[PDB]
């Protein structure tokens, strides 16, 4: 599936998106993404739209 990822670091935001099987497999691209681009912060699901936030 396609999931999307949000990423809010405050004043600034920005978004991407990943293919995977399975939500726990593009959760960890995501992560690796955000962790590598210094975003750092709490994640959050909507298993509605399949799409994942990481707020600093």
């Amino acid at each position: 599936d396609t999931y999307k990822l949000i990423l809010n670091g405050x004043v600034l935001k920005g978004e991407t998106t990943t293919e995977a099987v399975d939500a726990a497999t593009a959760e960890k691209v995501f992560k690796q993404y955000a962790n590598d681009n210094g975003v750092d912060g709490e994640w959050t699901y909507d298993d509605a739209t399949k799409t994942f936030t990481v707020t600093e």
